[PDB]
């Protein structure tokens, strides 16, 4: 019985956007998160998100160079 509000959340969208496979920039995936319900998001938390997280630029299905997520990396705990 504990209904704290923590950015656990931030995190499942981080991941989910990018294992989508849509986003072809930071300021891409910044903007799309304050769409879903994040209005503490900008470039520097999106750049450092992708690094700590550990994200890969890859070709998708039509060969667009997009942000996507590796093996299991970042699991929610800190």
């Amino acid at each position: 019985m504990r209904s704290s509000a923590k950015q656990e959340e931030l995190v499942k969208a981080f991941k989910a956007l990018l294992k989508e496979e849509k986003f072809s920039s930071q300021g891409e995936i910044v903007a799309a998160l304050q769409e879903q319900g994040f209005d503490n998001i900008n470039q520097s938390k999106v750049s450092r998100m992708l690094t700590k997280f550990g994200a890969v630029r890859t070709r998708n299905a039509k060969m667009e160079m997009v942000y996507c997520l590796p093996a299991e990396l970042g699991v929610p705990t800190t």
